[PDB]
């Protein structure tokens, strides 16, 4: 069903704000969403470029692109998601970064690193191994599925670490200014990689990368300090989901509470910035919301107001902000400080003008979740398209092509 | 001038608590309050009977007392404070104790250690040095003070630590149980030496007690531990203070933010309780508070929120609780989930029967700062006659004698 909504032009959501050296217009801003329509290689497609280009006409609107891959190693997934260490991956984003620009809007882009939830029977057509921060499963079926293709989750070592930050991620961080984009977040949410290296429940390292709770941030922060050098702090982001059990994290029922791994965190990036190395944005997920499903009102057990006290910079929120639609009590709240903005994933999905949509009060087209991951322009770039000259075949047909 | 409130009676503060393995009546606390008018040798005196007995005297009231030494080495004020190290002390505590239960009610005794503020003069008179986590001092005046007398503050080694636990704590804990003590309580807040130890600031160690977030807290643990298997954790008591600044503690201005402080040492007393280890309450403070004095709205930089999300148990909160008089909105917020206790120190120095006029909405009268830490009967137990019996001088003469 349809979601009845009420303006926002009037709001703080249309005062312009600063982050890092660029200034956006509007407050709402589409986050990190994955679609698996890039192409086979993991480069990005004529899919995406209409995909991205649409949603960034509201002139100052920032985007946020759907996770993607630092390195072969990064991997992980069946579907076909984007990479950005090649410069096949980067000329292709480019051709999207300036879509975007020519609208005045700009983009980040999320660094991925799947880590131990890799699927074991792909990482091995790569000849590579599952990675993470110590040798866990997610489940114990993942752990079995593994070990049936005879490719066991193997803990990195504190040397494959040290590439991370000096040769996989610095790589990407620089095709990513090949590339365009206006900035780069951490995807350090989500019970993938950094998330894995962040809490107790995934890592259990005997190294300077584990043992405690400033070990198990050390390499966060050593991306955070490095990156900085590279790009430079005002593009750098990072996500965090404090609270969320995505993926099989413990989140409050951990030996360390997130409370605390993650005011610590904040609070370290907090005084980077103090000394003039501030990060452009801390993105963080309301726990209203956990990976890409709902939490029930039951089930959450946490706010990220702690973020808030601790941070000074500019904060991104998202997760179910139409839940107290029309009105939008909450996300109102949540934006009254004027240096927060607010994500909306799901409804991007369906409504490529979103932006314009809020502003205005117009009604919120549903999304269809079945075609949130599947591999044609079905459900992905028909939304834009007036629904009435749609071809459910031709458009199932279509799959990823190259640009120009 | 005088404070008009409204009845109590029907509220949730006037619902049954178990705490531990008393049931209160009342959530109405009074919070440790310190007054100077125990005797010389640190002994309890005819006026704490009349003082504690005169705020029991509704059935099932709890009452927490002044700050008390666990041994000389922990004193270090000019002030005439109790202690509880030796048979003496417990004896007459007892007469205390003793009073207050006849009543139907309940009593906790904070145990306190001053450590690096002890005042240099009287610590060498005891032939002692002021101590601490590391060797500092709260302000630039405290350390040439102590210089002038030749007595610096030293950091303890790893074995005076191991001392405080089992001989310093351990015999306080035991003389407690002899006295009548239903809890002890351990006085963690303020910029004392639980506080000097939990937080970077003031706790540069480089053993096992200091250098992490968690050899930090290594210390506070080990004393309930330890003491949860003298007198039981149903006997145990903890207060912090996480935002005040009192004695200089930098707070929210420190290189470990207090939220990253308090989280992982709270969320740790919740996981003891999960094996049936659980203390009998959290006492914290709220940030319109700061050790004696209030803070101003604009200071205010944080609050307890934290400690409600990560703690299953009885949390006791205090500070300035009549602000938003006489409607007490934010007390019925704080009180609404039926497990939290609310605190009344100031006002109870001057209403000796308090939680019977916040029960009737009865007028409060005004406390005398004057008078809190003076050495007589005037501004002490006064507030108990009919004001114009009070003879200021006969009054003014009076200092604390011995009991019976
Ligand atoms: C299909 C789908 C894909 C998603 N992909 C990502 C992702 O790659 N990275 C990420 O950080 N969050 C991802 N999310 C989570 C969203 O960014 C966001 O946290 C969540 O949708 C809450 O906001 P919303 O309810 O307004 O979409 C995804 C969510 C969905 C539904
Ligand atoms: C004179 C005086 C003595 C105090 N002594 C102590 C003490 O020994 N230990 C302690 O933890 N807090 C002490 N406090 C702080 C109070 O317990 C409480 O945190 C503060 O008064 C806020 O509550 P109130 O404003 O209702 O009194 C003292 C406060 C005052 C005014």
């Amino acid at each position: 069903s349809s979601v009845k909504i009420s303006p926002l032009k009037d709001s703080e959501a249309f005062q312009s704000i600063k982050v890092g050296n660029n200034t956006l217009q509007t407050k709402i801003v589409y986050p990190p969403t994955t679609r698996f329509r890039a192409l086979e290689d993991h480069t990005p497609s004529d899919l995406q470029l209409q995909y991205y280009g649409d949603r960034s006409t509201f002139p100052g609107t920032l985007l946020i692109t759907e996770a993607t891959f630092v390195s072969p190693q990064a991997s992980g997934w069946e579907g076909a998601a984007p990479g950005i260490w090649t410069d096949k991956h980067a000329k292709a984003w480019k051709v999207i970064t300036d879509k975007v620009h020519a609208n005045g809007s700009f983009v980040s882009t999320q660094l991925i690193f799947l880590g131990r939830v890799a699927d074991p029977a792909v990482m091995k057509t790569r000849g590579l191994n599952p990675v993470s921060a110590s040798a866990t499963y997610e489940s114990d079926a993942a752990k079995e599925a593994a070990e049936a293709v005879g490719n066991p989750v193997r803990a990195l070592t504190t040397q494959e670490v040290k590439d991370l930050v000096y040769e996989a991620y610095t790589n990407a961080a620089q095709k990513a200014m090949d590339a365009g984009f206006d900035y780069i977040e951490l995807h350090a949410a989500h019970g993938y990689l950094l998330d894995q290296f962040l809490q107790p429940c995934t890592n259990q390292r005997t190294d300077e990368y584990g043992g405690s709770i400033e070990n198990r941030a050390r390499l966060i922060l050593e991306l955070i300090d490095h990156l900085s050098t590279i790009v430079g702090a005002d593009k750098i982001g990072i996500r965090i989901s404090p609270w969320a059990t995505f993926q099989n994290m413990k989140a409050h029922k951990d030996t360390v509470h997130p409370l605390t791994t993650f005011s610590y965190l904040v609070h370290e990036l907090q005084q980077r910035a103090d000394k003039g190395q501030g990060i452009a944005y801390i993105s963080v997920v309301e726990p209203r919301v956990s990976g890409n499903v709902d939490v029930s009102e039951e089930d959450q057990a946490g706010d990220n107001e702690f973020v808030s006290k601790i941070w000074k910079g500019v904060i991104l929120k998202a997760g179910n902000y139409s839940y107290d639609a029309p009105e939008f009590k909450t996300l109102k709240e949540d934006i009254a400080d004027k240096r927060t903005l607010v994500g909306f994933s799901r409804y991007f999905t369906s409504n490529p003008n979103l932006v314009w949509k809020l502003r205005d009060g117009i009604d919120l087209v549903p999304y269809d979740r079945n075609t949130f991951y599947s591999d044609n322009n079905y459900g992905y770039n028909t939304f834009s398209m007036d629904s009435e000259e749609v071809d459910k075949e031709l458009e199932i047909k279509r799959v990823p092509s190259a640009i120009e």
